[PDB]
């Protein structure tokens, strides 16, 4: 089967958020981790691997701690050389117990045996108020990409395109992102939790599971509602 929808009153509404919408744009901005064909260097806790990226900005390298839900997961990983992808957080990340040292959940697939000669594209229907006016793709050059990637490369769309996310808050009132794929479905929600603060650790925590979709059979639907 597949997840329900959102029941009303589920998905999380951007005016009950009272906190900066910067803090949650900033997780779908230009700013995230991609690293291709890298393996773990180390590791603080057991369900976690940490890798070092070298960074676009200069000549050097950057530090991300990657956490999975478990211990098996990271066990899989440790050891094999990834393509790791996602929206990292820097605030309250810890490697033991800086703009060079982030953190962030799952995004991780191996790399051998999941690259494709060529890029495919996954379309998004963008729905606002329950209306599909835009459209756009996605593209990925992995067999297996996390739904975290495609999240991530779709939010950042409509955030450059349709601010869906802006420094004071969000043209949007609500919204979430479904990945369908077969028999299967499952959505995020995009807005952040009721309250004056963010938790981007605690939101983020949701890509843990590094759950992934096959880029060939999946397809996205983002479904918007404005403010009245």
């Amino acid at each position: 089967e597949s997840q329900p929808d959102p029941k009303p009153d589920e998905l999380h509404k951007s005016s009950k958020f009272t906190g900066l919408m910067e803090n949650m744009k900033v997780l779908y901005d230009d700013n995230h981790v991609s690293a291709i064909n890298v393996k773990s260097i180390d590791q603080f806790l057991y369900f976690d691997l940490i890798y070092s990226i070298k960074d676009t900005k200069l000549g050097n390298y950057d530090n991300v701690r990657v956490e999975f839900k478990n211990k098996d997961l990271a066990d899989k990983y440790k050891d094999k050389y990834v393509d790791v992808f996602g929206a990292n957080y820097y605030y309250q990340c810890y490697f033991s117990k800086d703009k060079r040292k982030s953190c962030m959940y799952g995004g991780v697939t191996e790399h051998n045996g999941n690259q494709l000669d060529k890029y495919r594209s996954i379309t998004v229907r963008v729905f606002e108020d329950g209306k599909n006016l835009l459209s756009f793709d996605v593209q990925t050059n992995k067999k297996k990409v996390t739904a975290q990637e495609l999240d991530y490369l779709t939010r950042h769309y409509l955030v450059k395109n349709k601010k869906l996310y802006e420094f004071n808050n969000s043209p949007y009132e609500t919204g979430y992102i479904k990945f369908i794929e077969n028999e299967n479905s499952f959505w995020y929600d995009m807005m952040p939790a009721p309250g004056d603060k963010f938790d981007q650790s605690k939101y983020l925590m949701m890509y843990n599971d590094n759950k992934m979709v096959d880029s060939k059979d999946v397809k996205i639907e983002v479904y918007l509602t404005t403010k009245k």
